[PDB]
């Protein structure tokens, strides 16, 4: 009778919510006993949970969507990660520049399948076939393999891959402005974190699902209020978190994080296009995410999409020499019809 | 139709022939897909495995038995660490000293459930009782929380939470001798490290289970023959195992490797003995391992040296 939580990755920053959640005790609160595992191998994440195996966990929005479209019957009852700056990282004398033929005869690090098919995929936009690059498998090394040389550049997300490659370029006297990204949200939210359940472990265990959530909210609510006092509760429990990247990284994560907690009606539908459009996704394809199992009312609606896209890019940049913990400030949204 | 693999702890040094079997590709070449797991929290692991929400993973001796006494059905299919030290760890200036009556009014770290009810026991044939101390449960923690000053004391490893230990002195200039441990040959192969196996899962896989210990066992020769080799495979696919300190613990680890993979009859009659005793187990228990799915003749009954 213990619930069994796949992450998405080795832990992260970004799991602090999970974690707390556990350490506090607020699963326990909720008469939930978690298991909360790590994958050695993000791949075979969606795999284990849609076939059963493992009860709920996280995954990515495309990925999320690819599984339920491969025949694993999962759905997100909710997200972490909202949004993060997705791309090709490289370092400035890659030598890889803002061309995106620049990547022709380039070693192009992918995480595990759908990266390089969204490489693949935009070679052809661009005038270039696979192969005028070799893709490279890396799973959770790709920020290593770029460091190392082992690759001339690789996808990764703003907060977690780009803030190694800067850690790396400070050691080296190099400024943080010589690791950059061609971003693919603008070449979005395919690389939104989500909570995701075995459908019929969904079926069979809605009030379980929903009392999570609960305690999920709780921890959320807890490290956006205070962060700091939520990070050393963290690693301490986490030791191998403890150190100055992990913690910039959480700086960089946390105007990324969800407050609400609910699935973006808007995110899903670019992103079951984009991916009905790549032939992952059957013409017919419905999002399998659901809000239902939230206990507090959704928030106002998205607006400017590009707008915050870009007013976050500000605001990351702003974090990154500042050092700060702020959630963006956004302005509502003005309807003029 | 992948295989669940749960370890028993963070990855650590002695987990090396599980990834490697991994790494290169020999789980593939038996046509096996494991999907190997790591436990946030190690006192999960009997649970999960014995249920079948697991399929395989690892466990010690004295906490695979207690799972079947407590009805989680598994088996011992292989042993991967065999008898290391294991005791109670502390620093010299705690201030305890082999005198377990010294242990009296301090506060004394174990993982998460059979070491406490260890020295529970312990103290009754010392004259002490419980509560003469604090039990302090700390997870995979122990080491950290002795060198932060949280802890006098705890429970574990010679070659990995000792070896933490004698880490730190190194870092204040304070010899290794410094790293004590009051073992507990008190009454050591509790601490042996199995291979097991959910029941129904070896019932309804015995091919597929023998693959995998081929695999294992294929890659258990590799790390004895070429440990240096092995290290640098591991630690290119765990980064976090780069550092002095892993390397530190995986030679220590070395000599304690099965090389044969056996379970060794005498080790479980002698533990199976001592958990029958403290009531951890029924008068009529029966050790749950086997050796049937190992395809290969039983053996007779800062340096890298097998003993
Ligand atoms: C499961 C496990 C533990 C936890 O056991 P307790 O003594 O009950 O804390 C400790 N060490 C290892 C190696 C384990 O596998």
């Amino acid at each position: 009778d213990k619930i069994t939580f796949l992450l998405n990755w080795q832990p992260t920053p970004y799991h602090i919510p999970i974690f707390l959640a556990q350490t506090k005790g607020y699963f326990k609160e909720q008469g939930l006993d978690m298991a909360i595992l790590e994958p050695t191998n993000p791949s075979d994440v969606t795999e284990l949970i849609g076939s059963g195996k493992v009860d709920m966990g996280l995954k990515a929005m495309i990925h999320t969507l690819a599984a339920k479209a491969r025949g694993f019957p999962v759905t997100s009852v909710a997200s972490l990660l909202d949004e993060p700056f997705t791309g090709v990282l490289y370092l400035k004398g890659s030598g890889i520049t803002e061309d995106f033929q620049s990547l022709k005869g380039k070693k192009i690090g992918y995480v595990g399948e759908f990266g390089k098919i969204q490489i693949d995929e935009l070679t052809k936009h661009y005038g270039m076939k696979p192969e005028d690059y070799t893709a490279v498998r890396c799973g959770m090394n790709v920020a290593k393999y770029i460091i190392e040389g082992k690759i001339d550049a690789g996808i990764g997300i703003e907060c977690m891959q780009q803030v190694e490659l800067e850690e790396y370029l400070a050691k080296q006297g190099r400024p943080a402005s010589d690791a950059k990204m061609l971003r693919i949200d603008k070449l979005c939210c395919f690389c939104t974190v989500l909570y995701i359940c075995n459908d019929e472990f969904l079926k069979k265990n809605p009030e379980k699902v929903r009392k999570f959530l609960k305690a999920i909210k709780k921890a959320t609510d807890y490290v956006l209020a205070d962060p700091v006092k939520a990070w050393s509760g963290y690693i301490d429990f986490k030791p191998q978190l403890n150190n100055d990247l992990s913690y910039k990284q959480y700086q960089r994560c946390y105007a990324y994080f969800s407050s609400s907690l609910y699935n973006v009606h808007r995110d899903w539908k670019k992103v079951t296009g984009y991916g009905k459009r790549l032939a992952i996704l059957p013409p017919d394809y419905v999002s399998n995410y659901t809000n239902e199992y939230l206990s507090w009312p959704e928030p106002e609606e998205v607006s400017d999409p590009l707008e915050a896209t870009r007013l976050m890019a500000i605001h990351q940049e702003k974090c990154r020499q500042e050092g700060t913990f702020k959630r963006l400030a956004l302005p509502a949204h003005h309807h003029h019809h």
